[PDB]
């Protein structure tokens, strides 16, 4: 009962690496995935058995982990751990993009998603949620192939580098750059899709890390 091999297999999808089959999955996540260990408060990677770690037990772990204030929690997420593991793509020794796991409250279930960023710390090349419970048909459409591939190309900052992601009811402009449709009939969902970017993009969250990607620092 190894569910590490979805995991492992949709980190490949959201890379847009082709797998198919438990033997490719596991080949091809070795070869191209580096996990690594990242420091939430400094963005610094740190040392430690990346492809071992275990982000949510840290997250309870009174030594391993912050209560987060009522202001800073904008996500609902109650506990934030220290380090928190990202998983780069590799092209030889290049590193080709970033794949961030974010989580957040829906309206019935914590949504735990993987959303990859390029090397510029702001463009989105895949979204993918892996463990979701929300009502089939309503939230949990946020699995729908079609509304995860409105997310390419969209911009998480602004050109004063702030988080500027935006689910849109009803729809997001056509000319969007930072809009993403939010789900039709199923609005609270969607205010937990934007509650997670807004947390996860900030100060609290990937925000340093992806300063430091901004700058140069995966290459
Ligand atoms: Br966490």
């Amino acid at each position: 009962p190894g569910h590490l091999r979805d995991k492992q297999s949709k980190i490949l999808q959201v890379a847009g690496i082709e797998a198919k089959g438990s033997k490719q999955i596991v080949e091809l996540f070795n070869k191209s995935i580096e996990p690594r260990l990242v420091d939430f408060n400094t963005g610094d990677f740190v040392e430690g058995d990346a492809a071992n770690y275990d982000q949510r037990k840290a997250a309870k772990e009174a030594s391993e982990s912050i209560k987060l204030t009522a202001e800073q929690d904008k996500a609902k997420i109650q506990r934030r751990a220290n380090v928190g593991v990202v998983y780069l793509v590799k092209d030889g020794d290049k590193t080709s993009k970033v794949i961030l796991p974010v989580h957040g409250n829906g309206l019935w279930s914590m949504m735990y998603a993987f959303v990859a960023v390029e090397t510029d710390g702001n463009t989105v090349s895949g979204l993918t949620y892996y463990e979701q419970g929300e009502t089939p048909g309503l939230g949990g459409e946020v699995e729908n192939p079609a509304w995860r591939a409105q997310w390419v190309g969209k911009k998480l900052f602004d050109e004063n580098h702030k988080p500027a992601i935006k689910i849109v009811k009803g729809g997001a402009p056509q000319g969007s750059e930072h809009g993403v449709d939010g789900l039709s009939g199923a609005t609270l969902t969607s205010n937990g899709v934007q509650n997670t970017f807004d947390f996860w993009l900030g100060d609290m969250g990937f925000g340093p890390f992806l300063t430091k990607v901004r700058d140069g620092g995966l290459n």
